[PDB]
Formats: structure tokens, sequence, C-alpha cells
């Protein structure tokens, strides 16, 4: 069996941090995993939108008119955190503009709009369904989603179902080849990583993330897909959380998790 090959300090870590750490990290070459409380529920933070554009572009496959759809928006819907959509509320942006603001900003303002347009949380909740993750739910609109409240399970999921919905929909056959393209190349483009999983990987590899911080609880996370040179993509997830409200989160400790996590699969970094 392939879990675990090699044990990593996740326990000294997460105790350093404070709280609980989740990681899940798969070679897709030989099917290997890292894993460490990966079953675990963690608040999904502003990660989610990284998913709410893949349903985006699912839908896309039978609405080629989609993407260039232009969306208009009155000022009550620029809420805090909206560094993109705030700069076109007096010209509107497409529904592929507001996408790439959503994952590569995490622009509060687009991912509203789009997710409005899927139908609500439980729209999203369905297109996860249907790629076959049953663990994923969202539950609420912002802000409120970001409340990462101890033992709630609204608006979480584990990092082992965002790793592995992740690497269908990058990776595998989830989307069709052109949509899996624009979804990697949003990844890829995010701006909003540079102190997480991306601190981990050297400048000459590949690679697409996102990012969620929901600001209480010590809960923030990142779930990415890396292209090391010769070998076979990885696929990781490494999601935080603490008991106390105030507790700050670290994104040291999720960028030195992600490095224990290509340790134990054994990739030279």
């Amino acid at each position: 069996m392939l879990t675990n090959l090699v044990a990593e300090p996740f326990a000294k870590l997460e105790q350093d941090f404070g709280g609980s750490i989740g990681v899940y990290a798969m070679d897709t070459g030989s099917g290997a995993t890292v894993s460490y409380r990966a079953e675990e529920r963690f608040p999904l933070c502003s990660s989610f939108k990284g998913f709410l554009a893949a349903a985006v572009l699912a839908r896309s496959q039978q609405q080629a008119g989609l993407l260039d759809t232009p969306i208009r928006y009155g000022k009550n819907a620029l809420v805090p955190w909206s560094p993109i959509s705030e700069k076109y509320l007096t010209t509107g942006m497409t529904v592929a503009e507001l996408s790439a603001a959503a994952v590569q900003y995490s622009d509060n303002a687009a991912a509203n709009l789009l997710l409005k347009e899927l139908g609500g949380p439980a729209g999203l909740t369905a297109f996860m369904r249907s790629i076959g993750d049953t663990t994923f739910r969202l539950d609420r609109w912002q802000l409120e989603l970001n409340s990462a409240i101890p033992g709630d399970a609204r608006d979480t999921s584990s990092p082992r179902a965002v790793t592995e919905s992740l690497q269908k929909l990058t990776l595998g056959s989830a989307l069709a080849a052109p949509q899996r393209q624009q979804f990697v190349d949003w990844l890829k483009g995010n701006t909003t990583g540079n102190h997480r999983i991306r601190a981990a990987v050297p400048a000459d590899w590949a690679v697409g993330d996102k990012t969620g911080t929901c600001g209480v609880y010590g809960t923030a996370n990142d779930y990415a897909v890396v292209w090391p040179t010769g070998r076979a993509p990885i696929v990781l997830a490494v999601y935080t959380r603490a008991p106390n409200k105030d507790d700050k989160h670290s994104e040291a400790v999720i960028a030195a998790a992600a490095r224990l996590a290509l340790e134990g699969l054994g990739v030279n970094g």
C-alpha cells in the first residue's frame, strides 16, 4: 500500500502552530499519497471560488456564449475585498473576467455574482456532486460562510476531497479539454498564494493554486497542482484551523506543511 510510505513530523508542526493542520497530496504517476488529518472537515473560506470557476466552465460547454456575456452590477454588490470588480463598477465585466477575478484576486463581488448565476450554494454543491465529490458542501453566501465556527460542518470540505476534485478538474476528464486548460491557466495566474504552497515549489516548476483566509479561528488554506519537470504532476491541499476565535493564521505553516508533503512523496525540491 502506497499511503504514508515515509512518515513526516506534521504533529510537531501543528503543535507549534497551536491548532490543527490537514494535508492530502497525490503523486499522479505512481498513486502514492501523503495523508494527515485528510478526512477531517475544515472551513473552505474563499477556496470555494476555484471550484466555482470550474462550475462556470462546465456550464460553458453547453452555452458557447456564456463566458463573453457582459454582467453589469450596482454599487451594493461591492462588498469588502473586491479589488478588481470595484474598477469596473461603471462598465461591467464579462463572466470570464469575473471568474478570473474570483480565482486570481479572491474578488468577493465577482464570486457573489457568479454564485447567484449558478443557483447559489446548493448549485455549486450540485456541481461537485456531479464530479463524484460527496464531501464538499457550500451552505451560505458570503460573508458569514467564513465564520469558521469550531464543529460547524457548514461551508467545509476535507483535504482529501479537495485534492481528488482538483485532480479530476485539472488533469482528469471532468471538464472538456479547452475548459480544463482554461481552469489551469486561471489557477496558474493566481496572485494571492506566493507565501503558501508556491513558497515550497522550485521556481522552474509550473504551479497553479487557490487560497483561502477566513480571518478567524486560525483558519486558512491553499490547494495546488504542481508540475515538476521530468515526472508526473502532484496535486495537494493544506488546510488549517485553531481553537480560539482570535488565534492567528500562518502562511509559513502552510508552506512548511507543503514542504513536508513533497518530501514524503520523494519529490526532490
